[PDB]
């Protein structure tokens, strides 16, 4: 399966100044849940964002830099090698891979964060026109997460 995963607030804003720009622990659990034991696909801004690969699953990085080398990564050129990874594969980030990708993805696991942050990196348009919404699942508030958000998985109709 090769599938989104995202997490954008109303207005698709994803990060800011190479940082998340909301704190949300539910969502980072959410990720962990998701992708442990599989297979995240990043573009290079996104990998230097987060500075290191995410433990106990295969980190693959995109890049044309043929000296890119980061142990506990992969590295691969162009958009055709994704599909040659074999597994449950999440298209992890940024705003230009998911642009390259998301006319390609199977499904869609999206974080929606009902909150207006400012940005400087989007999740592009997408209608629910072309999406099924498989489920929906209201995230919790509490003393560490104190944003409205929204667990989706979207499947292409
Ligand atoms: N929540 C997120 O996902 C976040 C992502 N990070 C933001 O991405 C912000 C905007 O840059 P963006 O172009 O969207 O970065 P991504 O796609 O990770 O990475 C872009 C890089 O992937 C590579 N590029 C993506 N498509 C291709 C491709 N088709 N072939 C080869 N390389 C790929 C290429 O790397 P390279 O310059 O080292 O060659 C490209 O410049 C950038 O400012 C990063 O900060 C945010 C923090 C939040
Ligand atoms: C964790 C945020 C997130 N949520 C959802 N639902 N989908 C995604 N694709 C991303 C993402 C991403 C890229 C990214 C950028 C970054 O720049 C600072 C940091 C992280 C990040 C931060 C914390 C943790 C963690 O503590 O588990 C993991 C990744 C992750």
């Amino acid at each position: 399966t090769l599938s989104i995963l995202v997490a954008h607030d109303l207005q698709r804003v994803i990060g800011f100044e190479n940082q998340l720009p909301w704190h949300l622990p539910n969502d980072l659990k959410h990720v962990k849940k998701l992708s442990t034991g599989h297979t995240l696909v990043m573009g290079r801004k996104t990998f230097e964002s987060i500075g290191k690969p995410l433990p106990n699953r295969r980190n693959v990085v995109l890049t044309s830099d043929t000296s890119f080398n980061v142990e506990g990564v992969d590295v691969i050129h162009s958009i055709e090698d994704i599909y040659q990874l074999p597994g449950h594969v999440f298209i992890f980030g940024g705003q230009t891979l998911f642009e390259e990708m998301i006319d390609k993805v199977d499904d869609m696991y999206i974080t929606v964060i009902e909150g207006k942050f400012r940005g400087d990196t989007f999740f592009p348009p997408y209608t629910f026109e072309d999406w099924e919404v498989a489920s929906s699942v209201e995230g919790k508030l509490d003393e560490k997460n104190t944003i409205p958000h929204t667990f989706l998985h979207l499947i292409r109709k």
